[PDB]
């Protein structure tokens, strides 16, 4: 892939993460209601600001974004699924957790394109998120009693 | 039908809203354009909370929101289409008022309806949310030149 | 009357009203006079918002409001006069009282008004704007040394 | 039976409903303390204004609230108990969510009353204490592990 | 004339030009409706603070200012009229401007009548409320396209 | 006594106080109304806050307060009763300033209890609130007329 | 006199003023206690921003303010006396408006003389601390019943 | 003495303090114009808070406060002096601090006698306030190159 | 050209493009008046930053920026016209977006060079006012109905 | 000369004044540096919306403003130069100071003229700007150990 | 010991357990995560200002305070140890709790130590510090399930 | 070295250059004082913030911060020294000095290792630090008198 193509895929993951992070924040059930019930809130804000940036950056590049459901549905890499069975506060952060991964992961690689094609404005921001995300990975794994990268 | 029906039914059609309000906010040009980015963050914001809420008032009342995009797509009433090609900013709000006039009045179903069965909370909730949607009608169809109701 | 009229009819009240207001706030003397110069600053902002969002209102549902002060002249019900003679706080009260009593009393009929023709939303909003011209009643006449409706 | 009754009868119970919420705050151990001793505070000084709100639309309709311990004592439906053994936090939880139960149905009376009585403004206060009541029994009961309506 | 009834001549006219301005705000369409009906709101708070302000310099120069609708009326040399006829923009941005080029030049006669009587204080506040017309003056002037003296 | 009974006494009366507060701000009616009315609002506040400092501060040093209104009514050496006549501003007034000063000559025994016992700390708090007391007293009595110390 | 001692006479009388302005807030006693206490916070930051503002005004014109109680004292016009015999709020008052008409007057002067020299910034301090001051004077006759000029 | 007395004898202490402060504030030339000149409006809102508080503690235990520069003049321990000569920033803050020295030992004195004589509340505040002038002599005494006891 | 040069000459240019904002800013008509006349005012401020931020890289660096009209006269590659003609707002904002698109093809070459030299931080300085300027591309573009990338 | 003539003229001025602000700014050093440095940064800003407010009253009086730099080097009488040659803090501020004089001996003929002409606007912009300036001289020339007119 | 001695050493103390209280902000995990990382971000500030305001506290005593990790280590009471082993919530709670203990005892005996060497000051300052002490305990215990006093 | 390696470094030199601004702040004397006291406080935020983030960020990239005293003597290259002679502040400021210089090239070692291994995020946080390394660099040797890369 190129820049563009990386940007707007990120549209589309970007729209299904945030979906998934007011399905957590909507059916969540513990003890850790109180504290995770707001942080949602505070996620879904900043990946909903992650998002409108990247769409901005693509269209500022000379791109297109997608902006329909259907097409985020149609081009995500993040999975989604229906909330029927209950489930445990720390499956629902597992999930959250494992979608962070996901976009750091597919950040790096934007990263690195980003770098070698010399637009270095993407490279950055894409940089900055990163660095949020790595911070967010690093802290729903302690709330899990895990290591960042274990 | 019944309010949980109806509410989720207005969950879907809030998150269809919503990134329609997106794209038309990345999308648009013209003269009017500052100004009218500027209102679609505010509409987006505006709506996102009224989607927060009627999803957490169905949780209160018991039942359990779509949290998907395949279940928005597959629930919503509100209609939606990639930008291909390119539309007036008078398209883009003719758009714009008309999921507005659709909200409106499935809103007022849901007042009466939710009058029906004696849910004073969703009732008065309903009615304050379709307070503002007549309100923008307003605004925007003089934005177009039109009456309200016209 | 209908929605309409009697909505136009309070954008007429509520322009005689407000300038009456100015008129004991430029007017008044006595030991209360810092107290109730104070307290007119802050009814006359806020019955100044309920004018303007009940000609937005009327304006929203396909209305046209009253705009000079010759046809507010011509169609109030709120009385109003020339300060010739001198004329005591508590003389002044009571005229503000004896509004907000008129103003009340008239909500209360468009209250019926608007629940019989079905317009949820004007139903609202004046009983909002009655709930808080009850509680100003209760506090000018405490301040006047007697019970609320009495 | 009727509105200024009614409305007496929930002074004396938010009276009630209001020390109960200090002791909860006061007498709460556990790993959720940080949490829900804020959140306590929140809840009294919301609860706190419900109370004056409902006394001064009493006073506001004529009416005169109790306004002594011994009064709210005689007239409260609300429970309270010296805390004695040391309680769970569930426990606490448990107490809390049950009076919250106890207003919220309370109030539907309420509501019901005060629209056969015409008392619309009333009616809309109490529909708006209600909508929060909703709220707070499903975050509480996600809180301990619960549906809603559980 | 005289200091005092210059003032009070500016008393009537800054209401009827204050309800000038609801009206322009409230019957206005077209493509620049949402900023000019903002900007249509700052101008009502300014205006409405020249007229107390001038009001209150009134009474404390030992004058009484009108307050009434009716004296207004009479003694106002700012000219209303009904919104019977759907306007464009420009023609009630063009009645604006009238009516500020009117205050304007009444201003000036103030400022010298004010000046050979000598009151000074008087002298400065008109100053300063036309120095804030002339700005405004320009910036309508360029809406429509025209310089200000023009 | 003992520091910790010390203070839950005062637990107790501070619950008595506080609602005392409100009968005054909800009664009250004359001239002085609206000054009155805010300022009782202001010592509700405050007395509440030394309220739950105290109540903290006897947890803190491994005491229990009481938590229940029976609790506060069997233990308050504040003295309250039902509003049943009409009574003067200055009645209520008077009233107020008399728990005041009850207030602060029993913080004064505690005062002198607690630095006998040495505990500084709630040496210190007391000695806080009696400053503010103190000042009230001032003022309450100028309002009435009189010289601090009667 | 000559701008530089006018100015610094007047050094003199806002020193005298503020202390007098302290002497009221302390001792007075009455039902506008509360109102009045807080009135005379207000004047005395008013005033002693005045006061420095005068004070630095001379300074850049080259001159030298008094800067003691000794010299305040011996170049005041304004006159003080010690609290022996109790006053009335009402005399209070009016020694307060009478210092207020005194300064009225002697700015008056200034304001001429400043104006015959030539020295515009000075000219125009001194007309908007009368702007003040005669609005001062209209608020206080009020509160004493009478008209400003009375 | 006693402490009204001194208390008393701290009002016209602090009176003097406070114009010296502004003496210096205008009169101050050198490098350290900008920072010194604006720490000097500092310690003259402060210490005029100081005076303020020491006065109404004063009213507060049955006495009355001198309020009239003769009355300061002739009871103020702290000594003033006009400006004639010119002085250095270092003299300037010499005083400052001199002055300084003077209030914190005159405090002192009072530290003991309120603690003799049971006032706990009076004995406080003058243990704040010297805590306050300790820090103020550190840091002058360091922006003079010297040790604080020095 | 080497770091410092390329930094002291976009000093040169950022002083020139700062004051054509302010040329379109003073001179532009049209009904987009209220709007532009905004922006500019944010860009020049936003650009005033950006100009003392690399003027201060380059002082930190070890460099010394231009610092008068004339150099920055003779440095500049931003163009400058003195306005004699009226122009459209388009055209204005033509003459803005080429400016912006010249300032962001020259930091793309600071961008590479800074690179070359490995100094990381004037680098990323560059990176983010790029960054800036595209979003800037893409705004005006679009009020101009163009695509960003022409 | 005329007042819009002055009026470019300052214009001119100003726009050098600004950048010279910037010059000394950028290049100072010395004890006195982070003191300065952040007052240069208020100068710059407050004499940059002197600017734009003598540009926007020209353009409101029917003038056009000089906008390139090219012009204001062409019209302006205020002096600048490279910094070639370090210079002194005090070397710095002597310039700063002279500069302001010349800015204020203008501004008092535009005071002249423009009373001359009757334009009584711009008369009291110029003397509040020169209010200001007086000001800074003031406070400049004691940091350098002078008398404001020495 | 004496009060300089006293404070030092609590200036290393306070330097040791805010590095510790870093240490368990860093290396918790568990369910309470978000809360308890956050709650240490406000007990290192505290701590951070009692530790600063102590040391100037014995700066103006004329002390010398320590001001180097190896001063600290040599003189801490408090103790410290590198986290290898993985430690529970709760017992890094306990570390806390514990060393707040010590730091409550150790002042109760700086608390005699000042009072029977007479430094008023430096007594009321650790009260005010213990005050707060003791309520975390009470805090962090209940957050152990346990009564403060263990 | 690695990354892990070098920033746990950082942690170690951030704690023990933190103790040293404190030190400077604590025993600074001279005309400077006040200013650089304030500046001290702004740089131990500053410094403590870079600290908190670097070691965040170590925990987040999977490694283990040292947190003890001890362990920061042991591995910082930051050089510390208890305070026995006075110093001048122009030495403390080279002390800061030098040790800002050492952290600044420490850094561009991270910058560069952190790039070789490709950790952009973490390469990305050293280079914003740097920068304003650069800065303060910049200033306090211009405070001193001398350029910046002297
Ligand atoms: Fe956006
Ligand atoms: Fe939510
Ligand atoms: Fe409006
Ligand atoms: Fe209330
Ligand atoms: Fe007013
Ligand atoms: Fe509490
Ligand atoms: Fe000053
Ligand atoms: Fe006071
Ligand atoms: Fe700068
Ligand atoms: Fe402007
Ligand atoms: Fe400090
Ligand atoms: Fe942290």
């Amino acid at each position: 892939v190129d820049t563009k193509e990386f940007l707007n895929h990120q549209v589309a993951n970007l729209n299904v993460f945030t979906v998934k992070i007011h399905q957590i924040h909507w059916y969540m059930r513990g003890h850790n209601f109180f504290t995770l019930h707001e942080k949602m809130d505070d996620l879904y804000s900043e990946f909903g600001e992650q998002m409108d940036e990247v769409a901005e950056r693509l269209l500022a590049i000379g791109g297109s974004p997608f902006s329909t459901l259907k097409e985020f549905l149609e081009n995500a890499s993040v999975e989604e699924a229906p909330y029927t069975k209950p489930k445990t506060m720390d499956q629902l952060m597992e999930d959250l957790v494992g979608t962070l991964e996901l976009l750091r992961d597919e950040y790096k690689q934007g990263i690195e394109l980003t770098d070698k094609e010399g637009d270095d404005v993407t490279n950055d921001m894409l940089i900055a998120f990163k660095a949020s995300i790595d911070k967010h990975i690093w802290m729903f794994k302690a709330f899990l009693g895990k290591a960042p990268l274990e």
